[PDB]
């Protein structure tokens, strides 16, 4: 079963001169972990700071779930992780890198057909001021792309603001949200979740950490229905959960966002819900209260590109058009091009089309020179690509998965995405296993406390690299 | 002289239902404006409301200035301007554009150096996650090119913070300011300034604007320096100031800086600070409490790219990575290549080189797999490019003065940038004058009420565009 807080956990915040603080939080809980690195300890300093905290305080579980430290601390881990330990001291040239999450941008990249259009936007000099929601055709090609997988209903151009990644999507749809509203519950964010969209959140207005369980591959949300009030401002929930790879029933999903008052705003992080995810989407999903947030960075593995959109009813995305103009002036306009022909090429694919006609050719503008034979076969290529990608990342991850099994380790099964959660039998301390891991075998690992894991010990390993790569990191971790 | 506000600007606030409310005050405006056009009113719902509207309050200067809703209510008519009245019911294929305040991209664009750059990125996939300050070689080659231009020091890597344009890196400065500002005066703007950058800091906090009058050409800070005081949180000001074109003399600047205590953040949009300035930057601008916001948008004509960078002190660069990790996870990977080659390009021109020996050379990384006979070829041709765009936006700023000078209009003379302010004497309103200008010759011009310039009838005209388009702009300027 999934442990997601315990005893140990508490023990941290039990100790602090400042519970509210998130530095003495994270020294604490870095100190305790190099407390058992005796002569491997990095930075001593921080171990001999643990040996002298006492216990002062009670802390119960709900306490840890209800604290912006909470949040705070496992974002200064999430800080200390990449800046101090990856990429800091323990930095080296002979790591294998396990733990970013991220598909292998030289490997398995921008499809040619997509980079076409970023060689065109230059040509053409398509750089210049945009709209703050985005190109007009380039969010009409989003809503017709969206609209072919729901169940039932189709999306208009009004319900589709163009933004600069997920990242960027959630911090400004949490500003947008908390200006003036006046409901004062707190906001709840689904763990396991992404440090910088849960702090982000928790910049506005005080967070609800609820677990979300998994079993069998299947997301559960029976606790997260009963936390939800009809006084929530926002829920913050991935469709694809990260790191274990689960998925979300389409029916629970719809019974739950059907259970909750026009007030609550639902944002669906879907940037994880893809390489085996059944997308046929209910039409509770089009509710107005729900917030589709969807990103190019994990999909089609752009993420220095900063391209992405949300989902949400024609009245709140003309709300927002006052805010994008203020906050950053709107979206890349360099990347129109890419998006409009990402979204009329995956359209096609949705309906099973096969050959390009003079129809299909038509949706695009006579500003662009096409021709039928150059589209045509640029779009059967752009699908044997996709095709072939999905294939071999599917390939690596149930290779990964096998092979991590063999080696004796407690794996979960994964529905989607491109992560593998495991964990080495006996180990209850996640970040003292990224450390333990990266200084035998030599392979670093995604902790499991940098996705929201205050307990346990078990860590991510990203199964989307280069063969050679992955093949020598599986060698070594069955070895160690 | 420059005229700010006057008793023509108070009738609109002492009219309002409720003067605190931005939408009432920008109905009342566009009213007031729409009644003048007596058979020609866009929109007579509004024209209707400002006859009904009755006098119900006294209304001062220092009120107008010291509110949020003055702020909003301009950027409320910044919105309107565009996608209610140029892009919105009044849009044409035969008007004739003079009001974007943009250098034209299809005709001076981004130069093939640079273009190079991106083409290179893209088949390298330089597209993946990165630092969320930016990449370490990129930061360090605008530090040195940032420390040949002063007049005594140098800059650090570790003062460099790549940003996703000025307008997003104001607002994300705004938002790290305020968190936990114990100081709890308002916060200085200076007008005329962008009122996308003016209400993303009302967000935040309170502000006060102060008028800063230019005399021939000469921006004086002598308002602004009396109303700064030792608990100021933070001042915004314009180094070249939109759209006069006027510029802040150094020693004028050097005084105001030192005269501020450290507490007061002073952020320096550089922006227009190009076409004519004598960038010989005084010591006093790498202050610990001063920080310099530049773009690529104006100056290499690349707004659609969200590229920029501002310089501060290391302690508050090392505190502003938390918070680009978490608001949009950092910068955009994709054009590291370019600011890199930018900065070396550029610093290499301040040091008067002409010709690339292997010493500057081995600045660049061996992994880009640059060669002595190309790298030279590309430098000495994006001199002669950069040479020549200056040029011939300095004649095309020249002649737009001298020929709508000849038109019997009071034209101020630009010192830097792109663009000229005029106003057809008699004019009392700008946002009339647009309309009456679009509606009789055809041209379009940005009105002075978008600049914060509450009184008078001034617009402001660029003149960096096309020759054919700019021609005729004029033409009909001067025989309406
Ligand atoms: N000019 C300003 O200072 C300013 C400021 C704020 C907002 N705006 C907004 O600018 C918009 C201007 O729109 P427009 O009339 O140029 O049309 P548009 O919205 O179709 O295109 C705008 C710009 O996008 C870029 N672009 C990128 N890919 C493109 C593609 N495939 N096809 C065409 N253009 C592409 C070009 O630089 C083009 O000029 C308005 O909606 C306005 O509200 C302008
Ligand atoms: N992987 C993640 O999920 C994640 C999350 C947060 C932060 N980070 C940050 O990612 C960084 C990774 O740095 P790195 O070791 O890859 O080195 P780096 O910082 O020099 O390059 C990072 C990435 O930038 C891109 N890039 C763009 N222009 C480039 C150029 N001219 N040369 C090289 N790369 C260029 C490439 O995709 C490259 O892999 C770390 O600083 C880390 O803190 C990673």
């Amino acid at each position: 079963p999934d442990t997601f807080i315990d005893e140990r956990t508490l023990e941290v915040f039990s100790r602090a001169l400042n519970p509210t603080n998130p530095m003495e939080l994270r020294n604490l809980w870095l100190g305790r972990v190099e407390a058992e690195l005796g002569d491997n300890a990095l930075r001593p300093e921080y171990a001999d700071l643990w040996r002298r905290s006492r216990v002062r305080r009670a802390v119960s579980v709900e306490e840890v779930l209800r604290s912006t430290a909470t949040v705070g601390m496992v974002k200064e881990l999430f800080n200390a992780f990449f800046r101090d330990d990856l990429y800091g001291a323990l930095s080296s040239k002979r790591n294998i890198i396990l733990s970013s999450g991220a598909v292998d941008e030289d490997e398995y990249g921008l499809p040619a057909a997509l980079k076409e259009t970023l060689r065109f936007a230059l040509a053409r000099n398509f750089y210049g001021y945009s709209d703050s929601l985005g190109r007009q055709p380039a969010r009409e090609a989003v809503a017709a792309m969206e609209s072919v997988s729901m169940q039932q209903g189709h999306y208009e151009a009004a319900s589709v603001a163009l933004t600069m990644g997920a990242t960027h999507t959630i911090s400004s749809l949490a500003d947008f949200i908390f200006r003036d509203n006046p409901y004062a519950d707190a906001a709840i964010c689904a763990i396991p979740n992404y440090p910088p969209l849960v702090q982000s959140i928790a910049w506005r207005h005080p967070v609800l950490l609820v677990p979300t369980p998994s079993h069998g591959g299947t997301t559960s949300l029976q606790a997260l229905s009963r936390a939800v009030t009809p006084n929530t401002p926002m829920v913050l929930l991935q469709t694809g959960t990260n790191p274990c790879g689960s998925l979300v029933d389409e029916l629970e999903l719809e019974r739950f966002i059907q259970s909750t008052s026009l007030s609550t705003l639902i944002i669906l992080d879907e940037c994880h819900e893809w390489l085996g995810a059944p997308r046929h989407f209910s039409p509770a999903r089009q509710r107005a209260n729900v917030i589709r947030v969807s990103s190019l960075s994990k999909n089609w593995s752009v993420p220095g590109l900063k391209v992405g959109w949300f989902l949400a009813d024609p009245a709140l995305v003309s709300r927002y058009y006052e805010f994008a103009s203020t906050s950053y002036g709107g979206p890349q306009s360099f990347v129109y091009t890419l998006v409009e022909v990402l979204a009329r090429f995956e359209r096609w694919i949705i309906e099973g089309r096969t050959s390009i006609d003079q129809q299909q050719l038509r949706e695009f503008s006579a500003s662009y020179g096409l021709q039928l034979g150059s589209l045509s076969q640029t779009y059967e290529h752009y699908v044997a690509e996709r095709r072939a990608r999905e294939q071999v990342l599917l390939g690596l991850r149930g290779e990964a998965t096998s092979c991590l099994r063999r080696a004796s380790m407690i794996v979960k099964t994964p529905q989607c995405s491109i992560n593998v959660f495991a964990q080495i039998p006996g180990s209850e301390d996640s970040y003292l296993s990224f450390r333990n891991v990266l200084r035998e075998t030599g392979v670093s690992v995604y902790p499991g406390i940098l996705s929201f894991y205050l307990a346990g010990g078990g860590f991510r390993v990203t199964t989307a690299r280069k063969w050679g790569d992955l093949h020598r990191g599986l060698e070594r971790l069955s070895a160690g």
